[PDB]
C-alpha cells in the first residue's frame, strides 16, 4: 500500500504517508497549552500517523485567532510544548508544528461560541494588524491596523523567535502558516493588500513578506529538519487561472529559498467565493503544484476515506496525505486505514497493548 | 438510544449505558502506572463512555498476572492513580477500578511476550498462591502453593487496603475481581479448590473467601458509591446447569451482602472447556442472573456492534453494556455508536473541540 510506505525528507523519516494536519483546539489559556492538548496529541500519535503537525500556534499574542489559541511567543510557552513533542515521539510519530499569525482574522470567538469577531464591549478582544486597513467582512467586520515597516520587521522577527523556540522544544518539522486568509496569505492576495510600498502592488512586492519571512526563519531552523509552509494557491473567486499561475511561481521561489515541502490549500482571503467542496477536490490542484513547481506536497480537505488517500499517492498527486477531521472522530484512524487497505499485520499499526488483541 | 439513557446507582449517575470494562495494559513497572495509562484512559473517557473501569489492579505484588500489571498495594501506588481519576472525571465519565489477585495464573509473561508462565530460572518470576496446590495446566503449568489461614487473612486485608486506597484516590465505582480463573474464582470452583478446612468442600465453604472479602471491603467502601464484582457464573465444562444454579445463589448472597451490580462473565478456571464464543453470547446468561438474583448486571464478550448493545438493553438482559476491544480499536467508539444509532447531535457525545466540527 502506497499509504503505508515510509517517507524521508532531510534527516526525518516518517513511518507512513499519513500526516495529521494542524487543527486548532481552542483550549489554551493566554497561549499556554494544557492537559487537553497533551492527551489529544499523544492519543492521535499512538493511532499510527507518521507525522503529527501541531495546530496553528501564534508567534505573538495578537496573532492568535481566538482567546483559546496556542502561542509560542515566550520561552514559557515553548517549554509547555516539550511534553507534547516527547509524547508524539514516544509513540513513533514525528512531531511538527505550524507557527502562525492570524492577521485581520484575529480576535475572534471560538467556533462554537459564535465564530465571529469579538465585540468592542468584550474585554477579551484586541486590535488586529494586516497589510492594509481593510476588513474581511461578513462575520469578521473588524478593520485591522495597517502595518508599518517597523511592524513588518517585528512580525518577521516573531516568526524567527518562534522557530528558534520550536527547535529547542524538540519539534522535527516546522510549517509556516501562509494560508487561509491569515497574515501571510493576506500579504500575497490583491484582495487584502493595497499597499503602495515595497510590500504591495507587484507580484514581487506581494511575495516579499512571505519570502523574507521564509529566509529569516531559514537562518535559525536546522538545515537537517524539514522546513515547510502552508499556502492557499487559489480562492475560487473568479480569478483562479491567473491566481494559480502566480501561486505556483511563488512555490518555485519557495523552493529556491530552501522550502522542503509545500502544504497546498485554499486561500480563504475573502468571503465572496464559491469553493467546490468535495471528496479529494484538491488532488488535481496539488498535483499541478507538485509537477510544475517540482516540490514535494501534501494536501487535505476530503481524504479521510482510505481509498481516496491511497489513490492520490498512486497518482503522484501528493507525497503525504493529510487527514484531519477523521482523526478527531477516531484518533486511531491510521489503524482503520491499514485494515481497510489490507495491510499485513494491520493491527501493529498500533502499540502492542492494542495490537496484540486486535489481530 | 436505550444505549444513551443515563443510569443511576447509589449516588453515581452515568451519562449513558456504555461501560468500558477493565482491560490490562501490561505497561506498568513495579505496579506503578505511567504516561501510557494516563493518555489511554483519558482518551477513552473523552470518547464518550459513561463509565470507565480501570484494569485489573493487583492488591499485592504476587497477585499481578505479569511484571507489567498495575498495582495498588501502597499509598505511592494509589497516588499514581489520582491524575487518571481526575482525567476521567474531567471528561464527564465516571472513574471505576477493578482490584484483583491473579492466584495461580500469576507470574506470567505479557501476552505478546509468550503469554505463558515465567520459568523458574527467569528472575522476573515469583511463587504463586491459590486455594490448593494444583496447576491450571496448558501454558500455565506452575503449581501454586496452597494458602495458609494467615495467607487468607492477609489477602482479604490487602483487598480492604486496596479499596481504601481506591476510595481515597477518588474512584467512584469499585469492582472486585472474582472472575476469570484468578484467586477469587478459584476459591469458588470445585476444579481448583480441594481444601478441607472452612474455605473448601461445601458450597458455603467455597463461597466463604468471596463473601468475607466482600464484607471486609464493604466496611471501608462508601455506602453511597457502587460496590460491584465480576464473577464467572459458568465454565462450559459440561457442568453448566449445576454451576449456574450455584453461581446464582452466590449472587443472591452478594446482594444480601451489599453488592450493587454484578459483572457477569465466564469462569476460565481450567483449560478443558468448550466456550461457545459468538456475538453477544453472554446476553441470555446475564439476563438469567439479573432476573433470578434480582441484581443489576453488565456483561461483555461480543457487544461492540452498536445494534447488539442496543438490543441487549431493550431486552432487559443488561443494565450496562461493557465494550472492550472496540475501544482499543477506536477510543471514541461511544461517538461511533451514537452515530450508528441515530442519536440526535451525536457528535456532542464528544467534547466541543471535536463535536463542533463533526456535526
Ligand atoms: C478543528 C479544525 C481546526 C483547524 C482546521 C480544521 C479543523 C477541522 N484546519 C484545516 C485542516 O488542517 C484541514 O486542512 C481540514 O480539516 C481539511 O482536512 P479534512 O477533510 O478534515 O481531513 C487548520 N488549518 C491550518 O492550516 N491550521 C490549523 O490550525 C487549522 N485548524
Ligand atoms: C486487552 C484486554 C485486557 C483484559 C481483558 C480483555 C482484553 C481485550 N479483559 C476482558 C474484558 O474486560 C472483556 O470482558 C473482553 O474484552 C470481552 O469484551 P469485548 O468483546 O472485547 O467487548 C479483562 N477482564 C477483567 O475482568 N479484567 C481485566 O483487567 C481484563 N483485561
Ligand atoms: C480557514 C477556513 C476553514 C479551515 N480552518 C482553518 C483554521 C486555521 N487555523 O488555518 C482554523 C479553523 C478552520
Ligand atoms: C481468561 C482470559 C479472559 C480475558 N482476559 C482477562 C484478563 C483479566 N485480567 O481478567 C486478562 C487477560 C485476558
Ligand atoms: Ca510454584
Amino acid at each position: 500500500s502506497a499509504l503505508f510506505e515510509p517517507y524521508t525528507l532531510k534527516d526525518v523519516t516518517l513511518r507512513n504517508r499519513i500526516a495529521i494536519p494542524p487543527m486548532c483546539q481552542y483550549m489554551a489559556e493566554d497561549g499556554l497549552i494544557n492537559d487537553w492538548h497533551q492527551v489529544h496529541y499523544a492519543s492521535m500519535a499512538r493511532g499510527g500517523a507518521g507525522l503529527l503537525v501541531v495546530e496553528a500556534t501564534a508567534v505573538a499574542p495578537e496573532g492568535r485567532i481566538t482567546p483559546g489559541c496556542a502561542g509560542i511567543w515566550s520561552d514559557a510557552h515553548a517549554q509547555a510544548f516539550v511534553p507534547v513533542v516527547q509524547a508524539i515521539k514516544a509513540a513513533g510519530s514525528v512531531p511538527g508544528i505550524q507557527i502562525a499569525h492570524a492577521g485581520r482574522k484575529a480576535s475572534a470567538n471560538r467556533p462554537w461560541e459564535g465564530d465571529d469577531h469579538i465585540g468592542a464591549d468584550d474585554a477579551r478582544g484586541w486590535e488586529t494588524i494586516a497589510p492594509s486597513a481593510i476588513a474581511f467582512g461578513a462575520h469578521l467586520p473588524n478593520v485591522p491596523r495597517a502595518m508599518t515597516l517597523d511592524d513588518i520587521a517585528r512580525v518577521k522577527q516573531d516568526f524567527v523567535d518562534a522557530a528558534r523556540r520550536a527547535r529547542d522544544a524538540g519539534f522535527e518539522w516546522i510549517e509556516l502558516h501562509f494560508a487561509h486568509g491569515y497574515l501571510g496569505q493576506s500579504f500575497f492576495s490583491e484582495h487584502s493588500n493595497k499597499r503602495t510600498d515595497a510590500y504591495g502592488g507587484s507580484f514581487d512586492n506581494r511575495s516579499r513578506f512571505l519570502l523574507e519571512t521564509l529566509a529569516a526563519v531559514r537562518e535559525v531552523w536546522p538545515e537537517n529538519l524539514p522546513l515547510t509552509a502552508r499556502f492557499g494557491v487559489l480562492e475560487y473567486d473568479g480569478r483562479d487561472e491567473q491566481t494559480l499561475e502566480e501561486s505556483i511561481e511563488l512555490a518555485r521561489r519557495f523552493k529556491a529559498g530552501g522550502l522542503d515541502l509545500l502544504s497546498v490549500s485554499v486561500g480563504f482571503t475573502i468571503p465572496e467565493t464559491n469553493i467546490p467542496w468535495g471528496p479529494a477536490f484538491m488532488g488535481p490542484i496539488a498535483e499541478r503544484v507538485r509537477r510544475e513547481a517540482k516540490l514535494p506536497v501534501t494536501s487535505a480537505w476530503g481524504f479521510g476515506t482510505p481509498q481516496l488517500a491511497e489513490a492520490a499517492l498512486q497518482a503522484n498527486q501528493l507525497d503525504l496525505v493529510s487527514v484531519g477531521r477523521a482523526h478527531l472522530a477516531d484518533p486511531h484512524w491510521a489503524y482503520f486505514a491499514a485494515k481497510e487497505l489490507g495491510v499485513e499485520k494491520a493491527s501493529w499499526t498500533l502499540p502492542a497493548p492494542y495490537a496484540h488483541w486486535l489481530e
